[PDB]
RNA sequence: UCGGGUUUCUCUGCGUAGGAUAGGUGGGAGCCUGCGAAACUGGCCUUUUGGGGUCGGUGGAGGCAACGGUGAAAUACCAC
């Protein structure tokens, strides 16, 4: 069980704002190794139409414990623009074989202005299907891959939506306060209450919960 | 007896590849001795291709997810 400590101190019945939760949160954890906590949504609008799916990114404020994911694929002088700053598995257009031979378990799998045609020619038969590549309009697309990818950087980005009604973007870790679990829960309403395309319900906004590696909830209020 | 709601206790969920229904994001590798995992024979909830719970004879007690396998995302440990 070991379930006590930590329940007796939560109370399903009450609520716990943004400065009053994210200080007992690193407390609800009590577990193990580090422990970050979940902040739950619901886009309950209506949710099995392909018009209430949320396709749109997220950008982390400081930095979270991980590092940076974009596969570049340049030449030139686009080689120690991307290597010598801080991207993933950058070289030339031999990333082909590299996203292709069976490792696509990067993200925004980044190109050169006029080589958009290598990832359009050969893995739009592999590639074409993922839209994970950098469009246009999207995040990464032109000479824009040291600053933008600073939104790749900057941000752990992710985009998803469900089935059912539930919707939950991370904070990213613990390892931080009580001011930058709401700082970067400071991004979450701040990135995640901007999904309205055309149609729509009657209040969004209708509560808030949580969950760690040993729970549980401490409903979190919604206002000032 | 019919109406529906709430709340607790309970489970279905193979259009695709995956041995074997993956149901989602984080702590994504550890503790679990404090709340429904193997598949022989006249089974229902899903409907006589295989798959959790089976009434009874039959009677190796420690483990797995995984790297691999693999999809924009994987099959277990705590949960919304």
């Amino acid at each position: 069980k070991r379930y006590r400590a930590l329940e007796g101190k939560v109370d399903r019945n009450k609520q716990y704002s943004i400065d009053e939760a994210a200080a007992l949160v690193k407390e609800l954890a009590t577990a193990k190794f580090d422990e970050t906590v979940e902040v739950h949504f619901r886009l309950g609008i209506d949710p099995r139409k392909s018009d209430q799916n949320v396709r749109g990114t997220v950008a982390l404020p400081h930095g979270t414990g991980r590092s940076v994911r974009v596969a570049v694929i340049t030449k030139g002088e686009n080689v120690q623009a991307a290597e010598a700053a801080g991207a993933d598995v950058v070289g030339s257009d031999e990333l082909i074989e590299r996203i292709a031979g069976g490792f696509m378990d990067f993200d925004a799998v980044v190109a050169t202005p006029d080589m958009m045609a290598q990832i359009g020619q050969k893995l739009a038969r592999l590639l074409g299907p993922r839209g994970l590549l950098p469009n246009p309009k999207s995040g990464t697309v032109g000479a824009d891959v040291a600053g933008m990818v600073r939104g790749l950087k900057a941000g752990r980005i992710e985009f998803r939506n469900d089935k059912t009604g539930v919707v939950h973007a991370p904070i990213g870790k613990a390892s931080f306060e009580s001011g930058n679990l709401s700082a970067n829960y400071q991004a979450l309403i701040s990135a995640l209450e901007g999904a309205k395309p055309g149609t729509a319900k009657g209040v969004f906004l209708r509560s808030a919960y949580l969950t760690t590696t040993m729970g549980p909830s401490i409903p979190l209020a919604l206002g000032g």
